[PDB]
């Protein structure tokens, strides 16, 4: 039915606003803001009564107050007598669990089940996503989330930006990345290799273009090491493609005096300020893909939807 | 014999305070934030099988510390305590904003939130004072202990007022009315309340009571005082629990009138101390100590946590 | 077009009155005891796939009407209703009534644990009128309307308090200061209040509004009146939403010095209205009805709820 | 060593003697009501850690009996009881009288509903005795004991009964004929049924003295009509044996002018003032049966030990 | 109109008819067994907002069926199915095999574990016919319907059994005392009872044909001794209608032995491999009654709507 | 004091290992399936206030060994235990056959599921070894230990392999990375990776002993392909270690006629069986392993326990 609205968080609001273009709506109204004492404060300013609801709220910026704005902002749609209220938060935040695996096991992913049960806890019906760090995080509910993912913007950017991709290398920085990479090299027909912490390389990477690709970086040391050890590997020109450009810390002081020929990110985390003093910093808009994955969970045209159909 | 305290990064001067009144030295735990911003939390001890007890305010970065909060209360479940018990001295967001809609209420979705979270998490018991409402207390299903720092600010206004049993406890508002009119009577003294300004109530030449549950960024308290002094209060003193002070606060209570600001330490105040000569704060660890002697239960099944003596 | 109203046994005018405003006849349900004390329901009509809205207020035996609510919601979730939404304007057990225990404050187990008894019964919103702490709404996951008769109190005192414009608004006791001074600021008037029995304000020689959520024994609020005749109150006036009325409350109110007491009809009064001359009635059907159409949502997604009069 | 035994209003000579058996006195309880009829429960000892069993019976005003039940379960959960036990007799509202809308049944909601509140107030477990339908222990989640009277009735009909060994034991309905044909096959006797609809009787009733066993009498219409009927067949006389004595209506009036030798029920409901007006009722105690079940359920002398090896 | 039905392994001639009885066809759907035992399950058509119905039987093999009932449920509710129905003809796991004990009884422990595992993958809706136990409805906390065979048994009986007018309806042993007393009380016609204790009958079965009826036929060993007791108790000829023909075992062997007139069963249960080699079996089909109940639970056609009107 | 270890019939050779380890014989308990196929489970002692640890692994008709292991939970769980465990030494349903769509990824609807009804049965702690995903762990609200076989595997590397300083471990596709170089970097020694499209190994391993490492081997197609080309790179001979030996289908038949010197697995599935028509089959006992964390969680010994500290 005609009933679909969407917010924004203060998380990234451009993309919010790419979104609700590319879907022919504006955003609802609604007061995002903190009090003195830091307690976050939502208003919405718009009825939600019956209607089905979209918050685009990235899991970026100061990680904590954001989820606490996208919790208040969902249990506050779900009491008004929201139709249903979906999640939209394009990079999933603590996914990531670095550990000391505890040798004889392993740990276990405390923090990305407690956001996903506080998400559940609020009301959310439902989960739009992009490229979380692990997709059985998918399983941490029992609501349905889509797992979008940004290979085909990538794999893109890559034959119309890359010269000599027909030719080139895919690398992964760690051992964890393998797949990713194996599945993106295979829709390429071309080779690949991996590197491994000293740190080694296996594969052949001589004197050909090398992409080390990876879901995200925050603090970027691993894909500048990487680098360096694909130029004593004597390839041509290194770049490096993370759906995640998180960039804490020294990230892009280290990438200004890495080799990269570019760093290529998607929107889900907002540029534009990081840009500013990042040359090499380049963004493939993925709001396509997350304005789709909203417009077939809404289901208004035909049932038979099939995302894989709609052009990039 | 398996208790165990741990504090986050909120506070940990009450928690050394609740662990020294228990003879015990906190847990050790590594509470950071991430280069990304994420909360770090290592619980760098075994908590198998222990009845653990988690100190963590609602004041400072309150979105940090619960976030934290919850990760602790959470991984100390899934490794296999016995119990977790949330230790909040200040409930964060128990205090609805709203424009007073007419015709009906707004609900406490902020929370009734913390609570659900706080449940998730696996929080099985929480100790917190003077909740903002006491009906909070039933927004969970584990039992909640809401204590009051009445008895503590009772023995404060008898050890220090010289003229307390003369004076005369005001409301700032509409809504406190319970509360002090609850301490006059325990000590057989005047109430008057304000609303915004007029006051109700005899105030002149006797000394002049502010009684609250918290003071925020000050602007009632301070409005409140000042037509106190107006109305021929001999002096204005200002006790609340919970001690929050943001904004102008400060600025504004050394601009004020006030003889003395009390708070307990629920909240930390040694750096807002420094910068306000009027602060004083009680000290309400006893309480929270004896609340979790009580819950632990290790004595008696008997012992009655009012037979302390404070 | 798929909205039903059934009603309890509790209060069945109201629920006809409610009716009434949307224009639909209630539906039929047999609602009894058996023998044995245990209450017999039975949904007389299909409510597969409708919005059914159920009016029962808490009054009367409390515990035989809210067991009978209780069946009547979980029978109709079970029959497959789109939606149960509970109408109850009388919440019941919402008074607390602990012995204080200073060091610490008791918790809403009845109040709490009639929500979650509604909650596990299956119902999917609760429709209720001024709720006696409005906290109670969180004891639910599900949305609840807290409703207030203040808009048709205030329209009460204007239309039949002559001197209105002057007067002066009484709490009875300390607990009651942010209601009454809530009307006062409506009606641009001053407010006292009285605790214990002292008195804290400026009756004088004006119309002195005793207002409370409820009144059920009368103790206070006729003890307030008595109080307010002393300081020289023209005329003394208790307006309360719940009528509860129970024990000597009549009875005490008879020997009283109100000119009126003025209550809602969340609570029936037909029969104690013959026994007390001084209770007046406030109709709230369209409060009610209002919410009840708004929860439909029928209309349309910006029906304001406050732009009708 | 930590059990309080609480009672209720419901039935307080049985909770006595429970109490007698296991050495025990109750716990105070100020169980009234306030002038609005609101159910006052106030806990007159500390349960902090206690393993609490709270009798409360199926019987009397049964709405008033039920809710006062729920607030003393709620109320020591959240006074940190250790465990609570709800003993309830007399289980309310499991007979569901309907009129199965041909092609299907009814469901169970009030007897379903009256265990989703004790669910729902804090109850981890239940005692009961002999639940209309044994699939009522379904009905939760939390372990219920069903205790069965046959043991106390067969005591009684041996010790009570001169020409037991050739009576005939009676089903008055069809639903019953598991639990007579176990007497009789317990005895070693011979049984019969009958159904009403005018009523049948199948089985020989001839000289032998007939007993009819049911779970509960309520109105009694049908033990009744069952009495004149085995007159009509030649038997002896006519004894009654049913669980629960609900008794309700105009069940003493129908008992003092049918042919009954006795009516013997359980106390699992009180009796005292319905024997004043009807010298054919008498009680056989179960009070050990369910102290039994109570004591094993605290666990305190033994894990292996078997409720089917006490004496009675 | 937003309907699809779709089927299990375990019955599909069943489904089929179902399907066809709505005008329908078979949603499409992979339902296979990986190399290592494990249940997989592929959703071949969108069912997105759509109101789907999965049919299941309970026989064959019980658990694998019950893991491929129970993984499409849950698939569906993450493909954001509008709702999904579980239509289950014969309950697995109905039938408690208690030795009763003394003094308590056993509980449902595996009716309501297959209920609770129905519920967690999602469910929202059973539709299923002749419950073992009718209580097994309140297992759930979403709607159950029980719908009865009896109205198509009493039409096969009128049809088929030319002296049923004068025959009787016999309850193999005790318990299935309200099943023959309704269906005699439908009938016009007398009842009798069997117990085994030697087999005991009470009732009058000499010159008239007996018809044994039951809620399922397992092994058969009693409804077999069943029927010669009836054969010497000078019966004219010998019936036995049930509504679930599991037959496992040496059920087969034990009919052809036995000296039954007809055993007629309904389709809940596939029988056409086990007429092959057993003559004397006779089908009701009840696929109109479980297709009417699907189309009344979907709400297309009025909210007056109820399914006692419709002719069958 | 109150451990019980129960085994079900999944594999008991471990839980006798397991039991004898821990000084404990096996509990009583009968484990069938009815004629009907319905699985049939019978506590033959008490277990009230007992911590019970269950042991069965995901191995054998997986549904009928998942359907008793939730029995005999729910039947311990209901018989008030104190503490019910499940010991499943290999996880069921954990790996996923999505043929990953292009834009977005499947969820894990069968694990979940699995861990839903381990759930709602009523386990209050897993303990599993070498989880497929050790994601799989945040499926669930109890705790979860997943425990690593690579010291076990470390172990007999170091004790069988002579020119173990010098071999490489080989994962066998893109997938096995992370696994492999962890172990690579225990043993100093290199790594490679095999990789299918014709297949690639990209790093190096002529003339030196090439391990096969992997979590888990069901068909065995990827493995055996992978020998052959390590073995066209010149390897002097070919290991393969996976924790899990499932080997079902041509497993067995695949195996006899690849070129492997030794398939080493754990014990989490028996082998008895299998080795007798495979001589390639090696066991490593993991008994140890599992009966240290039964024992950690029991808690009977101290707060310190370190499953670190135990050597095996
Ligand atoms: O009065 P009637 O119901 O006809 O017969 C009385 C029965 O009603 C109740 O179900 C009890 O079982 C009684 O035996
Ligand atoms: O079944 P195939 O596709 O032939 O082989 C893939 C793998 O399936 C299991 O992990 C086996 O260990 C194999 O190596």
């Amino acid at each position: 039915s005609p009933n679909i609205k969407i917010f924004s968080g203060s998380s990234h609001q451009d993309l919010s606003q790419k979104i609700a273009d590319r879907l022919g709506l504006e955003l609802g109204k609604v007061v995002t803001k903190k009090f003195s004492n830091q307690e976050t404060c939502v208003e919405i300013g718009e009825s939600v009564r019956g209607e089905d609801v979209y918050i685009v709220q990235s899991g970026c910026g100061e990680i904590n107050d954001n989820l606490m704005e996208l919790l208040i902002m969902i249990n506050a749609c779900k009491i008004a007598s929201a139709s249903r209220v979906t999640a939209v938060i394009p990079c999933f935040p603590y996914a990531r669990q670095d550990k000391k695996d505890k040798v004889g096991e392993s740990r276990a992913p405390i923090s990305a089940k407690l956001v996903a049960n506080m998400l559940s806890v609020a009301g959310a019906d439902h989960i739009i996503t992009m490229d979380l760090h692990a997709s059985q995080i998918q399983g941490f509910f029992d609501i349905p989330v889509d797992n979008l993912y940004a290979e085909p913007a990538v794999l893109k950017w890559i034959r119309e930006n890359i010269s000599e991709w027909r030719n080139c290398t895919i690398v992964s920085p760690d051992a964890g990345g393998a797949k990713r990479v194996t599945s993106i090299a295979d829709r390429l027909n071309v080779d690949f290799a991996l590197i491994h912490k000293r740190m080694v390389l296996v594969g052949d990477v001589k004197d050909r273009v090398a992409i080390l690709v990876d879901d995200m970086a925050d603090t970027c040391g691993t894909i500048c090491h990487a680098a360096d050890k694909l130029l004593s590997a004597g390839a041509t020109r290194v770049y490096a493609i993370l759906t995640h450009g998180i960039f804490s810390g020294p990230a892009i002081s280290r990438i200004n005096n890495a080799c990269f020929e570019a760093v290529v990110v998607t929107n889900t985390i907002p540029q534009e300020d990081k840009m500013k003093h990042c040359s090499k910093i380049q963004v493939i808009d993925i709001s396509m893909i997350l304005a789709e994955a909203i417009r077939r969970t809404h289901n208004g045209e035909s049932v038979s939807y099939l995302f894989s159909h709609v052009p990039l």
